[PDB]
């Protein structure tokens, strides 16, 4: 990877970072070395990027704030793109809000509801990019990203960028068509939001904010809900039903105010939160039967 990183580097990509550890990187604050961490300076440099690591046929992943996460100890090999400060464009023209994939969602929530734009009240407490969003159909409350997108520009592997619209996005729940058919980087989003008074849409806003303080960690890093719910039941309830909040393994434990978080109480291991899952899994399927499935995302090593 010696070259790939020498390359990336000639081409003034931005910051070129060699064995960088993704516990800097993901709100859980785990995760082992990135062979080569790209922060890309600008859209450009994004499509530089991946044209290097189309012709070594290297590795690649995208990522924005690594807020559904879990980076193996050992972490990951060939390329890492995170899209962040150089991909934090941000335009309004009357209900249409044009973003980088960079740009914070918590951050375009608050801006956009204080605007007076209603469309994003749902999202002011997903810490997550613009682009990550995009890809996971982020949402809460009720709502969601496909709920309000108009397109999305996507960078494939061969270097060619599209505009696909809603439909072409193909969205369901916690769903986009990058996670399967058409794999690519999200590098910017067209949303469409609906003008409203303003005090109100703050208030929802606020409100959703106010949410995540009273029902989820505050105090230690995490990362994304752990379970997907086995409806109706909810992931969460099954486990502090089980007795298993505040449950510690190694540096990790399942949240005190909520069973489908799992927090970094202070250094703790990927194998510590795996060992933690596994734990959970097996107690709720000795219990009720139920074999829960992950919606965090386990990366790493392969
Ligand atoms: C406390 C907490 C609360 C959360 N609450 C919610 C919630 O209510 N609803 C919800 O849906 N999620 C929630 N999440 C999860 C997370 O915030 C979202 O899934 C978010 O969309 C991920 O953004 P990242 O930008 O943080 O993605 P990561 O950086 O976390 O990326 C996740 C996936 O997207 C890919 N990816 C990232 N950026 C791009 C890109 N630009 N192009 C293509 N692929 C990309 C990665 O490869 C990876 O597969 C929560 C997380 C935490 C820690
Ligand atoms: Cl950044
Ligand atoms: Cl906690
Ligand atoms: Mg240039
Ligand atoms: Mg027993
Ligand atoms: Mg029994």
């Amino acid at each position: 990877m010696d070259k790939v990183i020498q390359e990336l580097k000639d081409l003034q990509v931005g910051k070129v970072l060699e064995n960088e550890p993704l516990a800097n990187h993901t709100t859980i604050k785990i995760g082992g070395p990135a062979d080569c961490l790209v922060i890309p300076k600008d859209i450009q440099a994004v499509r530089d990027t991946m044209e290097v690591v189309k012709n070594h046929g290297v590795q690649w992943r995208a990522i924005g704030r690594g807020s559904n996460l879990l980076v193996l100890d050992e972490g990951i090999r060939g390329v890492v793109i995170k899209l962040g400060a150089g991909l934090d464009h941000m335009e309004i023209d009357g209900e249409q809000v044009t973003v980088g994939g960079g740009y914070s969602v918590v951050r375009l929530s608050t801006g956009i509801s204080k605007k007076g734009l209603s469309g994003l009240e749902f999202a002011s407490g997903i810490p997550g990019s613009v682009g990550g969003a995009v890809y996971m159909n982020a949402g809460a409350h009720g709502s969601d990203i496909s709920r309000i997108l108009v397109k999305a520009l996507i960078l494939f592997e061969d270097g060619t960028m599209e505009w696909l619209t809603n439909e072409e996005m193909e969205f369901s729940y916690r769903t986009s068509i990058l996670q399967n058919k058409r794999p690519g980087i999200c590098l910017e989003a067209v949303l469409q939001l609906e003008q409203k008074e303003r005090d109100a849409i703050v208030a929802q806003m606020q409100k959703n904010k106010d949410y995540r303080k009273e029902t989820q960690p505050v105090s230690n890093p995490c990362a994304g809900s752990i379970f997907r719910n086995p409806l109706p039941d909810h992931a969460g309830r099954l486990v502090e039903q089980a007795g298993l909040k505040g449950h510690r393994i190694g540096g990790a434990k399942v949240s005190e105010m909520h069973g489908n978080f799992i927090v970094n109480a202070g250094g703790a291991t990927a194998k510590d939160v795996l060992d933690l899952i596994a734990f959970i899994q097996k107690t709720i399927k000795e219990k009720y039967d139920i074999d829960m499935h992950t919606e965090v995302e386990i990366v790493g090593e392969k």
